[PDB]
């Protein structure tokens, strides 16, 4: 089941959960040039909500309420980007987050391939652009967009098990705590700079 | 005035201050191979303390008490390294820090030269290896080691003025808050990895 | 229908249109060394004309009349090259042009693949060397040469829709206006120089 | 004589001239992050005006009137940057410009050093950062800022002689005509992209 | 036949042989961060022993007795790594070794592909990650781990024939004699340094 | 028909021809380290001779007589290597040569792929390591070795047609005349140096 | 003594010599764009002739007679360039040449610095751009231009001694024999291609 | 005192010492092309012997006796090269060696500059090409050649102190033991290959 909406959620039903999987689609990698076009959400129950964002849209009160609720962990893959584009679009930076890309880099030390496809293949044996600004999204587009959020909860559970096993929970927690500010630094103009590097 | 000590401070006098400038010298850039040899401290009063650390020394209770005191800000230049070597040597990671290198990268956006010599030259018009494991340090070594801490307070004051002026105080605060964990990540084996990069 | 000609068009029939798709084939990427061998034209009606150019040929009055007519937009893919080789061969630089490669770089910001095959695949679901100096071209050569012009009109229509949608029409217009001079700069000896770069 | 102003010119006297030398200073190379701090102007009479721009200043009617006057050529060195920062700050893009950096690249083909210092050294035997946001600029800062505009007229005269001599006037004219749109492309987010390159 | 053990060999039966094939699996390429998880052994009789090593395990007396026995040649592929991780884990550096990777580099001079898969393909026509820290290894994991040791004896025989044929036996012997110290240098912190290079 | 010989030709029959296709196989790319193992010859009649060269063999009088005969053009693909290894092994440098790799670089200007497989594919629609020091070559080895010489005559004919067509015959002739000295320069120690480059 | 001429030599006096030192100056490194502006000649008697070449000049009969005379060796430093520009300007390619840059690369194997300044410094202890198209050359320009030819004879003598000493005379002779064709290849469009390289 | 000899030592007087400093000069970095021209020796008493080696010289019995004597340690700086050229010239590979470059890389971990000049500057405050094949060496050449051996004993003493201090004596000993075979590998054709690297 994939529910497609225009502009905002109708309500926050099905989203009283403790953690929500979140992803975005845009016109590109540069938030100042490339607008947010689609937002995907999942409660982890095997269904997803796909929300089409209009050009110039500045507000999405129910969605933004969800994004701002500190009692709900937002799960991303490479949240550095999604946090940046979400904050740029709606003016709210989430501050309770989990990133599967950071978790992979902290746990899957036996590989250099940390993409979502490879992670899903290794951990779950699950097999995972286009004009996202189109007025009407195709069925293939909607199914692809939903596929990016359907599995993030299971990955979070496995990565939390691995982080506990290798005793890296506080490292991951500190990285996730800093991640929203890393995204803010990207938005402010340091996107090409490792702020902690010697040069 | 440069006070040279063996092993530890005799007491914590002159160090009831709100912020202390800290620097280290080692046998190299790799904390697991290159031992800490000298630690420099200054209260900002134009004097410095230079503490020679012995091979295999595991404890320095007065120094470590200072390093652990959360009411005293530790000022570094490129604290990413000093925090790592200090934590590796004495087992205590400072958690209240200020880094002039991060501050320069956040404020001196008109240059790509962020070294201490260039910073001192631009901001203060002040003009700033060897076998640091020698049993007896030379006078030139002692004076050079002291010169690296004598000016960090004045730099911190100027950088705080610039951070306030450009409205980047919360960004800098979050970077400084994460810096000890960046150093821990370096110590654990991710020293060559930008943990937030896409690849 | 692919009409193959020797030297020049017999007349300008079927070419009273408002825009003509144009492409070339040569012996290589260097106009001073690698001669123009074939020119392809299409009115957009699903047919193409393929004109074999002889070695040392200096004139093609009907073709050059078409190329010089300011009331007819010449459509290219990467016109920077075709304009250069056409001007070098016949002495006339077109000044009313549309380039699908520039348009892709101005609109398909969600990808780094701007080749004609990828563009045709994404926008139209259409699936797209050899001795072009041969006295007799093979049937496969003729069909391949025609395939490069059969779809440029449909691409121009879609790219114009996207340029209007993202409000970049005046940017594209200025780029297309400068493109003939970019080709002239290439012909004069600056082909390896970004004339606008700092270094 | 160097006249220092706050905010704007008092009037447009001394600036009825046919061409004006223009330069800027900023907090860095990124117009979205690094604000315009100082603007320098010269009529070519050996004097200069140095205008300090306040943080958040949105208007400078006399200056902007000068920048918008199509009967006055604006002379820059590497105008790609200055045009971008000026348009970003005051909302007006000059469209009658001359760039000594483009002219050097089109005429000084016997060297790969096109900086202003090298140009002034070769063509005139004339011998040519800091916190430009300071409330009070130092005398050294003011003299340095003025030195960047005092010689652009003489360079323009020599470069025009060379462009006429080598018969490249129409090439240069077309490059200068496109330069404001190159700056606009930079402002819109393509600053790292050669829009005319194959890849 | 693949025998899977927990912690150590039950005894040293089947291992009175003159040469033993040895391989390891770990959590990654960095012995200080990535623990040894599995050790594979073979006597060359077409069977293998797969020994799961527990987290924090410091001793394996029967295995370590085998590793320390100077009358038994230990065969590795790229022993530089395995020797390092074995010495780091159990405190014993083997000093009688044969490395098929060094042998390939000394004999297969007609190729630049020296991986085990390519070697097995060329010399034997034999056709050759995952969470190796899992409490229970899968059947696929066990079979893959065994496949890495089943063929090293046959490769050693062929490489010894080639080394004799091309008269490079003393070169190979000296390289193998130095290899344990190369591994020690890696363990001590010079893993990224060619100690014999000019720079 | 592939005739396999030990040491030398039995006689020079079938080799009164005006041009002979020649190729070699070795233990690698470095003539001082990697010995010549096999020589292949063809008269162009669709048959080939494959001559196994013994370790330490210094003479092959019939073969060397053929290689030295100035009335017979030796055809190579990338003769720079074959000439070097032949001269190093038998002490005779051929001085009447044709190289299909140079010819391709002088004629196939529309591609950057100049390997023998690609050349045979484009020009002829013909579809084209191992231990070459083995005492007995396999049937697959013999057939592969023969396949490298069976087509060089047809390529030479086509390349000569193209060189005549594009009026580059004297350029190619001078390149072929210099090629033996290029090979000698390689043998003397300048194999990594473009002797004509500025740096 | 430096004799400055317009267009051509008045006669060929002082130039009955067996070898002449030759150099050129141009507007740049690209013969198709950057015209020949000055030619320098010396008989080796410590004097030089400096001939200003006019824009568009196609003939210089006395100079070209000298350049074409096969009984007179033309000495260059990096003749690859000078031969190309001379042949492009006057239509005559010298075929009896000596190049000090090739000679240095064949003899000064103990250094990687083969520029004329370094050669003159090492071999002779002699201590060695601008608008060369100026109607009137300055005295400094004339003296600099002459300094580039005053020493080539002495260098040729020393390099010939070294080539004889190291037994590389026939190698150098073959390189010099090919050099005019290397220059022709540059003129034809292969200036960026090592025609003898594998790739 | 610098004693200059032709061909060989007259006798082995002054060389009953326990360690001898050794250096060479050649025509370049490639032993197969660039012959040994000069050998320098010192007993450590502040004097040196400089032995000119003739072209084609195959024997130097007194020198080679010294080089072969296992009771005398040969001290080099970057002995990898000197050992190679000595073995290539005289057929004897020393097997008791000390290398100051390896020692620096094992002890001076606080710098990346390991050249002899920098080492002498740091450790001793001592301040440290040409045609070495000249029949008569100049006084400057002789003094420079001697300066390269006059200080190696003092460096060896200091490096041995540092190796003892940091407990790396057995590492250094194993590296020095392998160094002659590293030089042999260079001579055999692996000079560009790190034989222990993964790729």
């Amino acid at each position: 089941e994939i529910r497609v909406h225009q502009g905002d959620l109708p309500n926050l039903d099905n989203y009283r959960i403790d953690a929500v999987a979140v992803d975005t689609e845009t016109l590109g990698l540069q938030p100042h040039r490339d607008r947010l076009c689609v937002v995907q959400l999942s409660s982890g129950d095997g269904t997803a909500d796909v929300i089409q964002i209009a050009k110039g849209q500045k507000s999405a009160p129910n969605l933004v309420r969800l994004l701002s609720d500190r009692d709900i962990t937002k799960i991303f893959h490479f949240g550095r980007f999604d946090l940046a584009i979400l904050a740029h679009t709606f003016g709210v930076m989430p501050d309770v987050v989990f990133c599967t890309k950071i978790a992979s880099k902290l746990t899957r030390t036996y590989t250099d391939r940390h993409g979502l496809k490879e992670i899903c293949g290794e951990l779950l044996n699950v097999n995972i652009s286009s004009d996202w600004a189109a007025e009407t999204l195709s069925r293939a587009q909607i199914e692809y967009a939903a596929s990016d959020v359907l599995y993030l909860h299971r990955l979070k559970d496995i990565f939390e098990e691995r982080l506990k096993r290798e005793e890296r929970e506080s490292v991951a927690k500190a990285c996730f705590q800093f991640l929203p500010m890393r995204a803010n630094l990207d938005l402010l103009g340091w996107s090409e700079i490792d702020i902690f590097a010697h040069s």
